[PDB]
């Protein structure tokens, strides 16, 4: 299978509105175009851009519909050596 992998070092560089990546559950999402659409606003996303936002994403209690949106932004998996517990 042709899965794309990213190191966290790479993901961390995509930390502004120019190109915004985020890790949730060991996957990388490019949410650049979603910033202006996110119901929770842009700032909560930018504050964790380039980082692992799993804990915040889960703590907010996002709906099943919100979760299903992730397929629009998925760009690859975190490299296995860089996965969080
Ligand atoms: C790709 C990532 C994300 C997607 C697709 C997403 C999607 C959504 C959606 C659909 C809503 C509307 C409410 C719902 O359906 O549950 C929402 C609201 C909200 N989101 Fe997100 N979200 C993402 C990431 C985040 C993150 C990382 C945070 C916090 C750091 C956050 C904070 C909030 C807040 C505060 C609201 C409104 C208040 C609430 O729903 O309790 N979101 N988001």
């Amino acid at each position: 299978p042709a899965v794309t992998y990213y190191r966290l070092e790479e993901v961390a560089k995509r930390n502004t509105a120019e190109e915004t990546w985020m890790v949730i559950h060991g996957r990388v999402y490019d949410i650049t175009r979603f910033l202006s659409e996110h119901p929770g606003g842009e700032e909560v996303l930018l504050e964790q851009a380039g980082a692992d936002a799993t804990e915040s994403f889960e703590d907010v209690g996002h709906s099943p519909d919100a979760r299903e949106m992730l397929k629009q932004y998925y760009i690859g998996d975190v490299h296995p050596n860089d996965l969080k517990p």
